[PDB]
Formats: structure tokens, sequence, C-alpha cells
């Protein structure tokens, strides 16, 4: 198996190419002045390498009144689009290359989905487990410091998320510490980082953020004919049927909405044993268990389903869990025709290659679980603006709605000796309850979907532009490349 | 009678308690770690004590070229929530303890209303009637340059107001010095303080504010069965009438909107004698005579009622004026079962437990005048937004609406013949109006009144939450405690 | 007895008036124009009242895990002059009035001996003992975060410094918070505060400078004939006697140099017993004894001489001790010719008359003890440097002295048949040793001994300006009102 050095090291150079010359030609070759058109691609050269790498060494005294010295890592890829967004990661094999990886990952699931931001990432070489929270808040803090001397924090620099490893905790600790010390005066100073707690300054529609990007993302190309066809899919007894490896956030809300939508989730995996049922197994339930106590493990309604979910029989398959599950050792056995990659590298390029083959078609990371960072987005938005989504506007438009109805009912009624018959007046009762319950991840959801739907639209559209297939990832990649490749060309360097 | 320095300190610490033993319980003793959950409870006794207090002294050359030094006073009881927001008050009794206690209220005053501000308050000892504008111009910029230059006046940092001592012209001559000096470099420079006339970046809907406010917060009970019924309000001959003691802004507009919703208005109240009619007093009329001359003293259609209107009969006694108006004294002799206090501090602590006892109804000053509060946090976002609302919507909604309605004739049309038949494409009277008169006030009043009525909700969740009965005002201090430690909460001190 | 703010807000008033006529006539009535001159005397009442003062309140997390919340104060008297110097006081009596007083103080005090610096003064109503070494760095970083974020602790803003209570730890701590967090991209963070130790930014010369300024300013007025012709002074037998009350820092480095430059030390005080010999203590001995064991109490060579020191027959003693110990009680039973206050504010405005009445003359708090502030003037500009004193010009000088001497003995040698003979080229031992020894406190203690002798001079001559006799002590604030006043004068007030 490689890394994801190598790997997206890999996918971004297959784009790149593909993309130069087209880039090139038809799209700018227009005006081939010198014909250095093919020297003008050193946009690309600059485009690959992640920009800066900035590698601290610092102490904290661990409760024991004893000084140890945690070293970490954060690298900006891409700075072509100012706050580099991006998380921090505490486990001890971050490394220089796995966050220079990772970074630019970023930059281009960040074009991908349209979000404004230079991808960036973080890695404090430690192992949370082996320390008091009190050791935990400390290194946070003093990483942030840090962190925010040499340039790699600020609101309108750098803004760290969570990473598995992390979570609202270390963000508010971080949002504070800048907030406190190095970004005193910024009246921004919370949009720091993204991921802190509503209390906080944080964003309502974050936790299942993720989730609704996996379950959106599959829906715009499961309600694509053409795409269907290639795999016979949107079939008439077929249907709707999915296993989801992994039960966590996104596993967990993915099984959630796929189901809400008329989806039978057959099989769902965790790191133990596994789970089966063709009727159907209900995600609230499943929840419920997993969360009542520890794994999911011996769900009533649950035959202990033996053998990878990998294998199993469904139309869509959601590794919602562990990097490279699908290998060129098992990729050739699966029975799915969509590989929904709700985790970030399911898998590698060898199974790629298989499953295009054989016509199984794989929704990219890069594009599938693109999500949370467009919720984050949102976030710092939230930040920027100083007030929640739909704050000023729900009342003025349950005013304004209830005025439509009264006027379908008053035009209505002078069709008529009426003055209270027809009654229009009276919205849905889904349209009630919505009413009734606005609130910000109504728009944050809104967003999500409407950005996780124009850019699958967009990789459609290059798909067919560079004539990709089911390689839906390169097209993906394709895409972002060009994106940022744009950036830089209405510029240059420093002949910018 | 108290101070309201007691009064405060009396109605935070009971609440404080009140919230200690269930925040610290099923909300946070699910883990507790050492069960020094109690210790944590440190968080409130930080909460409780006005952080910073800032005093000055600064001269000014009074018009007959004499040097005088004026003394003023600007505390910000909490950083918790950034821009400490408060007003600034010209009086001669201005004092630390007065506006460290008027600073306190604001911060709970806004966390009850979802206002993500700090509370602070100013005082400078000056009585404006001694002084020509010219020398007030002089103060208040002198003033402003202090309070510049030790942290209590920046748009992120500390945001002023008007207090009933000071208005528009000396909230322009703040942001304007503001501006053109320590505040040179900001772009959001004008946000410094609100409560500055429209041509300075005001914000339309902002001084019927406060009274629209008290008219939403009186509503929002008033509507409720649950509150009514312990009142044995929402009465069939009873219905609506309200006594509304002092006629300033505030006592003005609560008269025109409780009226223009179908209350009778039976007597109107000042600072000179009072005024009766139980057949109804016309808001518009007697706005006019007050405005044409003096006091409403000898309002035609008005025989002079005499005796406090506090004593007078009717549903709802608005005490738009005077603190402590209502007192142990008069207390057990009110005939009112709903005290909207509309003023700040116009009822006693012990008149309080009278009325408890006596099942009156008191909402809460903390949260029926905090309306205005509301407003201003709207102008410091214009401020921030560089836009009015709507600026950029009102059309396309109209477009919208439009579309809406013909979609809906044409419908129906195919359902006939028809091609101009059925015309629902014609907007209610009501509608029309609101389509051609569409601005900022709108979405302004739309914003309050979300915030009233969401808050409204908040604070009957908490008394049922803390099993308080018709004691809105504990529930109210308490839903603000709750909040106020929340947010510590989710951070800390230092470890924060 | 009174209490400093009364007694300072006196002594500023005495002077304040005696400078008025003054100032106004011959000095500026020269063109006076409306004769409103004495209108400009508002620049007076400008100048007395402590412009700023703040207050805090600020949580640190005991040691114990709870949550105390420690309040303080600063005040800054004058900015007229930038830099506010000042002290921070850790005690349980530390008050509004303490500080707003003593920082009025050190303005006049920083004048007296030309320090451009504003006073400025705190208090932390803590006590050091109740706590441990780590709750008080808490404490004073936190003390510090606050007071950086009001404007009252920058380098160009307000210098704080310690006070018996505070010391070179908590300077240290503070230095270092603020140049960690707020002061980060100060090149000159580290001026922040002095009284910081050598290897911390901290200068040579600084724990003598308050005895050898009481050593320096006794000095200047002692080789005054006419000074002491008034006292019967610089006597034939009675010479040069001594009685030191209070033996810490400047009551030990006062004994020293009093000492040093052949002056008989008959007996220390302390605040047990005290100690008597006609014959002279010996500063090192006494010094040795009190730091090998406890106080100084049992001195062999040193009968328990009991009763008021103060009594003592001496030429001049010195209360390097306790507020206020000389008063219109033992004030007329004391028998020295000279009182040198090395304390600050030992003797009451009554003694004071008393004094001046049987011809006592009283060396002032103000300027004698005026010594620290001065070398503390020397660090901030050590700070500022960005070296120490002297680092580049040692080895120049040495040079340059020894071509002197040579050139000398050439010059002498043509003058014989000379070739080595005349050997001027040899340094007395003294230079040699001044040689071989250059170091900082050479360069701190000349500029001291500049300072003090250049306002020797100015306090004796103002004296003789106001015709005052020796009432140094309001000649001395003369001097200092003088002062200040000319800096606002030489501008105004905004109209600057």
């Amino acid at each position: 198996d490689p890394n994801f050095f190598k790997m997206v090291e890999g996918f971004f150079d297959r784009g790149a190419s593909i993309v130069e010359d087209k880039l090139v030609e038809d799209l700018r070759t227009r005006e081939s002045e010198e014909q250095k058109r093919n020297r003008v691609r050193g946009i690309l050269r600059i485009i690959k390498p992640c920009n800066h790498v900035l590698s601290l060494s610092f102490p904290i005294r661990r409760d024991d009144g004893s000084w140890e010295v945690i070293e970490g890592y954060r690298a900006q890829h891409s700075q072509h689009r100012t706050p580099c967004k991006g998380g921090i990661r505490y486990s001890t094999d971050v490394s220089v290359d796995e966050v220079k990886a990772l970074a630019s990952l970023m930059t281009y699931k960040c074009a991908v989905v349209d979000v404004p931001f230079g991808g960036a990432k973080a890695g404090v070489k430690i192992n949370p487990k082996n320390y008091t929270d009190n050791e935990l808040e400390k290194i946070t803090r003093r990483f942030t410091m840090e962190l925010a001397k040499k340039g790699f924090i600020g609101p309108g620099i750098d803004v760290p998320a969570p990473d598995m490893s992390t979570g609202e905790r270390e963000m508010s600790w971080i949002a504070d510490t800048y907030a406190s010390t190095i970004g005193h005066y910024d009246i921004n100073a919370h949009a720091c980082v993204t991921g802190k707690p509503i209390s906080q300054g944080g964003i309502h529609g974050r936790i299942s953020a993720t989730g609704r990007g996996v379950f959106h993302g599959i829906e715009n190309f499961i309600n694509e004919a053409s795409y269907m066809s290639i795999l016979g899919m949107t079939p008439g007894f077929g249907d709707k049927t999915f296993v989801v490896q992994g039960f966590g956030n996104v596993g967990l809300h993915s099984m959630r909405y796929l189901h809400r939508f008329g989806a039978k989730c057959i099989a769902v995996g965790e790191s133990d044993g596994s789970i089966w049922n063709p009727d159907g197994i209900d995600p609230k339930e499943l929840e419920d268990f997993k969360l009542q106590h520890g794994s999911i493990l011996g769900f009533p309604k649950a035959k202990p389903y033996e053998g990878s979910i990998l294998e199993a029989d469904c139309d869509i398959l959601i590794p919602a869990a562990s990097e490279k599950q699908l290998t060129k050792s098992n990729a050739p056995r699966v029975k799915a025709k969509i590989i929904a990659e709700g985790a970030n590298g399911p898998t590698t390029p060898e199974a790629d290659k298989i499953f295009l083959e054989r016509n199984i078609m794989v929704i990219p990371d890069l594009y599938l679980n693109a999500g949370g960072v467009t919720v984050s987005y949102f976030e710092w938005l939230k930040n920027l603006n100083h007030v929640s989504y739909g704050r000023l506007t729900f009342k003025y438009e349950r005013d304004s709605n209830y005025h439509l109805l009264m006027s379908v009912q008053e035009s209505l009624e002078r069709k008529f000796g009426k003055h209270g018959g027809t009654i229009p007046i009276v919205p849905t009762a889904e349209f009630q309850d919505r009413i009734s319950g606005a609130s910000e991840k109504d728009i944050v959801h809104s967003g999500l979907a409407y950005t996780m739907e124009r850019s699958a639209r967009q990789i459609m559209r290059t798909a067919m532009k560079y004539n990709l297939g089911l390689d839906l990832r390169t097209a993906a990649y394709v895409n972002a490349i060009e994106k940022v490749f744009k950036v830089y060309n209405e510029a240059g360097v420093t002949f910018t």
C-alpha cells in the first residue's frame, strides 16, 4: 500500500497533466504569444509544493511539575486563497510529510466545493491518552501562541480546525488563547479557528455536516441518469441498499439521511464485528444502541454478519472508517456499484483501476466528505458576521409567507361571495414545522446542499470536459487544479 | 428603598444559587470528577464582580476661557462576550457603584435576548443644563479620547450608547471623534457607538425600539394560556385595559402598539397630574397634545384622574417612568394583574414578594425593556455590514412574490379555458403596502420580534426548569446566569 | 495623624499657591493679555487630580483547584510626561486613595530629579504570605494582562516597578508576560517594567540605588555652608553622627555610605529593640549580623539602646522605616538637626512645623529617596538602548587615559636626556582599580550623583526663589509644581 504523500502527489500530477494541454490550448493559447504558454505552465509547478511548513518544539510543564518538550508541525499548502483552512491532529505519527500531503488535499478539496481558502494542516506529535486535560489545554494553548507568532493561525491568515484526534474543546482553547493574547485587538479574533462549541461562536449544523455531505454527494450522482445507466442503477428491484463500514459521526449520519430518503441499510460495520439484515437496520435504533452501550455489537434485529461488509451485496458501500480499506486484494470481490468515500482515503490507487475496469463508480473523498469544510467556511463567516444565520429574517419571512397565502385566499375568494371560505392561509404541516422550527442549521444545511450540488454538476461537467468516465476522482482533482491555476493565472507569481 | 447596587446584587445572588445546584447536577455532574464541580462554581464568583472600572478626570475649557476639570467613570462588567455594550449618562449622581451596578444588569439583559455583548456603563458627573452645546461637544469628545486610550470605547472592545441624559448628538460626536483620531484606520470605526443619527450611520427603527419591546414582551405572555389562567386573564369582559405611568418614548410607544392591537388605554400618567377615561384614550391624539404643548395635562377627552395610576383598575399597568414606583407601600393596593416594567427598576424587591404573594405577574425590566439593546445590536451590525438591511433583496423578493402569485394564477387557469380569468396575481392591499414600503425598519422590527419571542419562550422554559412561578424576574436572571456561565464553562479562566 | 492623601494633597496645594503669584507675574504676566493669567492657572487644577484610575477584579485558580477573584488598582496621575512610572504594591490596605496619592507624589518626585515620567502607582489587594509562589506568578501575570489591555503597562505608556511588597521576581514575571503576549511585537517590550533581575534586563546599581540617594541627598546639603550655619552644623567636635531608624536596603545602605564618608553611626534601629554605641557601629558587621541571623538584636559591640532612637542625640537622624514616626508627640524631643527622610513619609505635617520652628532641617522624602526612581529611569533607558552602559567605551577610554599619561611622560622627558625616567604613565592605585573594575554600576551611580546634585542645587535655588527657609519640603513640591506647570504651559489642554 502507498502513503497519502505519494497517492495525492500522484492524484495531483495525473490531473496536472490532463489539465496542461487543454488549459493551454482552446483556453489560453488563443493568443499564443511565443507559444511559451507551455512555459507559463510553471504555475502548476508552483502549485504542487506545500509553500511553507513550520516545525515546532515547545514545552509544557506536565502536571507532575516536570518539563516535557512537545513537537508539532503546521504546513500551509497554498495562500492562493487567504485563510488557509485545515485541521490539527494530535497523534504520534503525524509527520511533516503527512501534514505536507493532507494540506495539499485540502486546497483541492476546498476548490472543488468552491470554498475560498488555501489548504493547511497541523500535527502535534502527542498521544492525548497520555495526558491530563489540564496538560492538553496547556499543550493546545502554547501550541497556539507559537502558531500565532509565526503566522500560522490568524482569522485572515490560517484558521485551524479539529481532526479525529482533536475536538471542540481544543478548538475552544485555541480560539480563546488567540483572542486573549495575540488577537486581543481583532474584532474577528474568534474566527481564528472553526469547530468550536456553540457557546463560543460555533455554528449550528456542524456535527451532521459531514454526514449530509455524504448524503448529498451520493444523491447528486444517484439521481443522475447517465451515471446510473452505466451502472444499471436506479433499479426496479435493486433500488437503494447501502452498507456503511464504520459507525462514527459521518457513518452514523450518512446512515440516517440515506435512510431518511428511502434507502435500505442492509449492514453496518465497526472495528469489532459487523451486522446484517436485508430487511433494513433503522438508523435511530442502531444509534441509541451504540450510545446506550459501547459498540453496535449484538444489535437486536441484527444477525452478526461476518466477512468484510466491503464484500456485502448492496448498491452503495460507504467506507466511513479506516484508511485504505478497499485494496487490490478485495477490490475485485466487492459487490457495490457505487463506492461513496465517506472516509478520507479509503481506497488505494490500484483498487481504483480495478473498480474503474469493472464499472464500480467511486465517489471521491475529495468531494464526498468536503461537507465539513463547507460548514467550517460557514462558521468563519458566522464569526465574521457577528450574527447567527436567519437571526434577522426568520420573522420577516414568516410574515411575507403568510401574506402570499392570504393573497391567494383573498384573490380566490373574489371569485365567490366569499369571506373566509377558501382557506389557503393554512400552510402544510410540513411547512408549519419548518416555520415554527426556523433556525441556523436550516440555512447551513441549505448552503451545504447548494454547494454539494453545484459542485457535483461541476465535477460531472469536467469528467466530460476531460472525457473521464466514472473516474470521478481524477475529474475532481482536475476540477480543482483548474480552479487553483485560474487564480494564479489572473495574477502570476511576483509579476502576479 | 434600596439601591440598584444591592437590588441587582441580590437579583444576581438569588439566581446564582438557584442555578448552582441544577447547573452542577444533571447538567455537568454527569462526570463528577472529584465531585469538585461545586468548586468549579468559582465561575459564578468571577461572573458577579464588574471586571474593570475606569475613573477619569479630564479638563475642558469652558466657553468663558476658564478651565473646568470634569470627572467621569466607565465600568465594563464582563468581556465574556466582546464588545461590552452600554450607555453613557451625564448626571450629577452618577457613581462608580451606579455604573458598576447597571453594567452588571446589562450583561444579564443582553444574555436574556441573546445579544453577544458584555455589559458596560458610563457616567460623566456633569449637568448638561449647566453647559453650552459647544462645551458639551468638548466634554463628549475629550471623554471619548480618554475612553479610547484606556480601552473603553472601540467597536470590537466597548460600544457605548445614549442614556436619558445623552442622545444622538453625543453619540454622533463620539463616533466622530473616535473615527478621526484613535479609530482612523478602523474600517468599522463608526461602529464604536450606537444611537447615532441616521445620517451618521444610525439604524431605522431605533426610537420606537424600546416601546415595541414592551409591546412584544407583554404580548408573548398575554397570549400564553397557562400564564393568563393563573391570573384569570384573557378575560371575556375584562379583556385588555392598560394604564401607562410615564409618557416618554417608551410609555408613548407602548401606549401606541398595545392600543394598535386592541387594548384600551384607560389612564395615562406623567410627573404632574394624571388622566383617565374608561372609554379609551387614543395614542395619536394624546401624542400630538403632548407635542403641541407641554404635558398631557388637560387632555380634552380626559378627566384629570387623581390618585396614583398605579392604584388604577386595569389588567396591565406599565410603569414607563421613575425608579421604584411600586413599593411595599402601594404594592398591596395595586389593581393590575400584570406589571410590565417599561421603566428600568420600577418595583422594589419587597413589592415583588407582595405581588408574588397575590399573583400579580410582573414582567421584569431585564427582559421587558431590552428591546433597545436589541436594536443597538442591530445598529452595530449595520455598521459592520456597511449596508442597510434589505438594500439588496427587497426588489429580488418583490419579484419572487409576484412569481409565486403568477404561478398560482397560471396553475389555476389550467383548470379552465382561462387566460387572465383567475386573478391571484393581485396581492392584498396590506401586502401591497408592505411591498411598496419595504425598508430597514421592517427588517429591524422583524429581528426584534424574533428575539423578544424566542427569549420569552426561553424565560418561560426556565421558569418551569427552575419551577419558579409567575416569578418571571428570577427566572430571567437565572436564564442569563446560565448563559454567562456556559460561555466560561466551555473555556475556564486562564485555563479558559 | 493624617493620611498621605491629605498630607500630599496639602503639600501640593501649599506650593501650588506659592507658585501661583510668582509664576504668573514676572514669569508670564510680562504679556498680561486680559490679565486673565490668573485664569490660565487652570493648569494647576488639571495638575492636582490623578487623571485616570483603573480598578480591576480578576480571578486566579488557587493551587487547591478553587477560584479566587483578586482585586487591584492602578492610577496614573499625569501623562504630561509619557511613561507613567510607578510601583505595584501587594498588600491588604492598598486603596484607590492610597494609590491615587502616591501616584501624585511620584510625578512631583520625578520632576524634582528631572526624570521624564508621569506619576503612577498600583496596588493588588492581596497578602503575599497567603499565597504560594505559583499563585503569585499567576496573580502578577493575570494582573499584567489586564493592566496591559486597558493601557496601564506598556513601555511607552506606563512602566511599573516594585514596592516593599513586590520585587524582581514579580518584575520579571510582568516583563515576561507583557513581552510574550501583548508586547510580542515590541522591540522594547522588556522596558515595560523596571526592577527586573540583571539576567532579564535589569540594571546594575539597583539595590543600593535608594541608599546612595539618601547618602547624596544629605551630602549636598551637609556640605552647604549657609544651611549648616543655620544649624550650627559642620561642627568642630559634633562633626558627623547619625542614627538610622530601620535597617532595610535603604537604612542598611545609608548607614554604609554615610559611614564610608566619615560619619559615626552611633545607634541603629529596627522593629524590635534598638542598638547604641557612641564609638561607632560598623556597617559591614551589623550587616553580616542581620544576615547571619534575624534582627540586629544583640549585636556584639552594641548596648541595647532603649528609647526611641528618634530621641537619640546625633546630628542626622534617618527614619529609614515606618510611616509617620516623627509626630507632634516626639517632634519636640528630637535631638538631631537634620532629618533625612529615607523612608517615604516618616514625618507628619504637624511635626514639620515644630521642627521648622526649632530649626531642625528635614530633607523631604520627595527628594531624598527619589534615587530609586532615578535608577529605574536608567533601567528603562538601558532597556531601550539594548546595551549596558560603558559596553563600547570602557576600553576606548582606558586607551585614551593611557595616551594622556604617556603624553605627560613624553613631554616631561623632552626636558632631560630621558627615555623612561619620568614615569607618569603609572596611574594611582585608586585609578588603577577604577580602570580594572569598569562596569555599569559605575555609570549608573555617576548619573545618580549628577542628578541628586543638580536637583539639590535646584531645590536650594527655589527655596531662595520663594524665600522659604529650611523648609526644603515645600521648596521641593514648588520646584516640581513649577516644572509640571511648564510642560502644560508650553502646550495647554486640548488647545495644548
